[PDB]
């Protein structure tokens, strides 16, 4: 794996890109909104933002003890947003709006930083008040395990960070 998935605040994700910038080939930066929803975290996505993770291959269904990338996302509409979880979850409720359960995928290669994840129309994420917050995707040029991975790990720039494979 040479990538690296980071969850936090746009400053912290930027400031990591920005010391690594020499070594990373590619990044991405996806914006969600971090809540809660029966004592359990929960990523909310727009259509626009979790359609881009689909491309960069980081929405993942788990699949044994591995993941392998979903390759479109389900169906989204206002009168139909949708969670992804580990176990079945038909009464997940945001913004007064049930979601649907649409099976058990992650960001990246583990479960991080969240519980769930759910995508909303655009229109739905519009008025979710919910703190934003940046999940960035960085692909180094080598291998990034042994050294700069535990730095940004022990680092106060991000909440969170894990070694994925990418598309």
């Amino acid at each position: 794996a040479t990538g690296i998935v980071m969850y936090g605040d746009e400053t912290g994700v930027q400031q990591t890109m920005d010391q690594y910038k020499d070594k990373i080939e590619s990044q991405n930066k996806f914006e969600a909104k971090l809540g809660t929803v029966n004592e359990k975290k929960v990523l909310i996505m727009n259509k626009t933002t979790a359609e881009k993770m689909v491309k960069e291959n980081m929405l993942k269904k788990v699949v044994k003890e591995d993941v392998e990338p979903i390759k479109a996302l389900p169906a989204i509409s206002d009168e139909a947003g949708i969670v992804f979880a580990k176990e079945e979850q038909k009464d997940v409720v945001i913004d007064g709006k049930k979601m649907k359960y649409e099976g058990n995928v992650v960001i990246g290669d583990a479960r991080k930083y969240t519980d769930m994840y759910a995508v909303v129309s655009d229109a739905e994420y519009a008025k979710i008040s919910e703190p934003v917050k940046t999940i960035g995707l960085a692909s180094f040029k080598e291998n990034p395990k042994e050294k700069i991975f535990p730095d940004i790990k022990r680092g106060s720039k991000v909440e969170e960070a894990h070694m994925v494979e990418v598309k």
